[PDB]
């Protein structure tokens, strides 16, 4: 039980895209284009940008889900550590259990998928304003990379799904998380590499 992380584009064109923020200290959200990897901050913003190059039908969703990168953890559903799970940090809207959160809408759902026991948060698609590119969503990562009993060290990916009204398929873009105290000094050390 694993969930596809398979890039799918779809009949509209569906793509991910993300600021560009650079890596001085100060950043609380910074985008990787050689990683594919966003680094942020606990319970900080998190602007992604879908991009289509088709307005989907009315009644699309979106949903973001989190998946553990290596695949000898795969299996193991993503969720918050027993502290953050009990801190409190809630918002009234989402579940204290759940890593993602949506910031300021107020028509978000979340799921507790009752056979996979997968956690995660879905929203209503909306076109851009007419002078706009994009449709830009603000999520909050409610536990850091590195919590005891948690992710607890473990990478992983945020998968991004567009789908209908009535849960099928449309688009599928994923991309790796490292929630982290400092975005720009982690993702500046870890493209040293390259
Ligand atoms: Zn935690």
């Amino acid at each position: 039980s694993v969930p596809s992380q398979k890039t799918y584009q779809g009949s509209y064109g569906f793509r991910l895209g993300f600021l560009h923020s650079g890596t001085a200290k100060s950043v609380t959200c910074t985008y990787s284009p050689a990683l594919n990897k966003m680094f942020c901050q606990l319970a900080k913003t998190c602007p992604v940008q879908l991009w289509v190059d088709s307005t989907p039908p009315p009644g699309t969703r979106f949903r973001a889900m989190a998946i553990y990168k290596q695949s000898q953890h795969m299996t193991e559903v993503v969720r918050r550590c027993p502290h953050h799970e009990r801190c409190s940090d809630s918002d009234g809207l989402a579940p204290p259990q759940h890593l993602i959160r949506v910031e300021g809408n107020l028509r978000v759902e979340y799921l507790d998928d009752r056979n996979t026991f997968r956690h995660s948060v879905v929203v209503p698609y909306e076109p851009p304003e007419v002078g706009s590119d994009c449709t830009t969503i603000h999520y909050n990562y409610m536990c850091n990379s590195s919590c005891m009993g948690g992710m607890n060290r473990r990478p992983i990916l945020t998968i991004i799904t567009l789908e209908d009204s009535s849960g099928n398929l449309l688009g599928r873009n994923s991309f790796e998380v490292r929630v982290c105290a400092c975005p720009g000094r982690d993702r500046r050390t870890e493209e040293e590499n390259l």
